[PDB]
């Protein structure tokens, strides 16, 4: 197995995106998540396998394949850039919030730094779009980016959620313009819908978005992705929401999502056959988030093994992206994971007792409701 065909991104720019306040009590999307990342890969000898990137920043041109000229420009520019605009422009920025901690943010959650926060958001946005370019030219394998702030929940001009551009979404776009007809398939296992993904494939055939999230009919952030939420138009069939119903009691972990996988991931992916595999990496359906960040208790070897089922597809052309998780332990773990199992590590599904155990029933129901849906396109779906 050729070396140095992984590709790990991280760089310490990434890290200045913090509140004004100065607490990383009140702001769980903090610069600690992707600095304990990057040193247990370290510790653990992972690093030296992978070739590692810095990332670079995505240029406006890039954003504005997914985001608004407006929102690009609020988000991707700062007072005052040595930029080359135009005064109509200029004018624009100046027709246009406080948080209870002092700091400036765009809504309760998102906080903006305003020296820091638009680097920070266009790197990690680039960063990913540099990491995936080497994997489809074939001069990489796979490879993990160790990014932040996330990008999921930012849509084509809305920043929330802790995210400002849909990092994912760009390397998606990026990758198609530069390889045409080529068919990408974005598997998102952020315990969160990731609603600005959804709709910015949602009437593109060649875009395949499969996400898992805890849905539990319409009552958990962001509110969005609803199992009939298949796609629209050229893309119908194309938008997958595994929306699991019915809450914390019975427990939501690793039968749930390895089921999740052999019944409904694997197979359309399959059948899809994508030319590359983009994944949005939350650990937050990891063990260590309680009710209302998550709740579930998704272990690092499923990460782990998860990371590895999506390896027999696409030739193995396979990039993940942090997204959301925040207890540092979980993250690093399942982080850990999921990069052995980039480098070729195998885990053993019968090392797990606990994976012996059925799904449980909400989630025979939450899949039955996404097979009774999605076989109306596809053949694995069908009966
Ligand atoms: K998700
Ligand atoms: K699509
Ligand atoms: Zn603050
Ligand atoms: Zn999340």
């Amino acid at each position: 197995t050729l070396p140095f065909t992984t590709g790990l991104i991280y760089d310490s720019v990434m890290l200045k995106h913090q509140c004004s306040c100065g607490d990383n009590s009140r702001h769980p999307e903090h610069a600690g998540r992707i600095q304990s990342i990057w040193s247990r890969l370290q510790e653990r000898g992972l690093r030296s396998q992978c070739e590692c990137l810095r990332g670079r920043k995505a240029s406006l041109e890039e954003l504005q394949s997914v985001h608004s000229e407006r929102h690009v420009l609020l988000y991707g520019t700062n007072p005052l850039s040595r930029l080359k605009l135009d005064n109509g422009k200029l004018a624009g920025l100046l027709a246009q919030v406080m948080l209870p901690c002092g700091g400036v943010g765009v809504d309760t959650d998102t906080i903006w730094n305003e020296l820091h926060s638009s680097n920070a958001a266009r790197w990690a946005a680039g960063s990913v779009t540099d990491l995936a370019f080497k994997v489809a030219s074939r001069e990489l394998k796979n490879g993990f980016a160790v990014v932040r702030p996330p990008g999921h929940h930012a849509d084509h001009s809305t920043a929330m959620g802790f995210c400002f551009f849909n990092s994912v979404a760009i390397a998606c776009r990026q990758l198609q313009q530069q390889s045409k007809a080529s068919k990408i398939l974005i598997v998102d296992w952020d315990v969160h819908h990731g609603n600005g993904t959804q709709q910015t494939f949602y009437q593109d055939p060649s875009v395949l978005y499969i996400s898992l999230h805890r849905h539990d009919d319409g009552n958990f952030f962001p509110g969005s992705g609803a199992v009939d939420e298949v796609g629209a138009g050229s893309g119908e069939g194309f938008n997958v929401n595994v929306a699991w119903a019915g809450g914390l009691d019975p427990p939501m972990g690793d039968p749930e999502y390895l089921a999740a996988f052999r019944i409904v991931v694997m197979p359309i992916a399959r059948e899809f056959s994508p030319d590359l595999v983009l994944v949005s990496a939350g650990f937050d359906a990891a063990e260590g988030h309680p009710a209302p960040l998550g709740g579930y208790h998704v272990s690092a070897k499923c990460f782990g093994y998860m990371t590895q089922q999506l390896m027999n597809l696409a030739g193995g052309a396979v990039v993940l992206a942090l997204e959301g998780g925040h207890d540092l332990t979980a993250i690093c773990d399942a982080s850990e994971a999921c990069v052995a199992a980039l480098l070729g590590n195998r885990v053993d599904p019968l090392s797990e007792e606990g994976w012996k155990q059925k799904p449980n029933l909400n989630a025979i129901r939450s899949l039955e409701a996404v097979i009774r849906v999605h076989s109306k396109y596809w053949g694995c779906m069908q009966r």
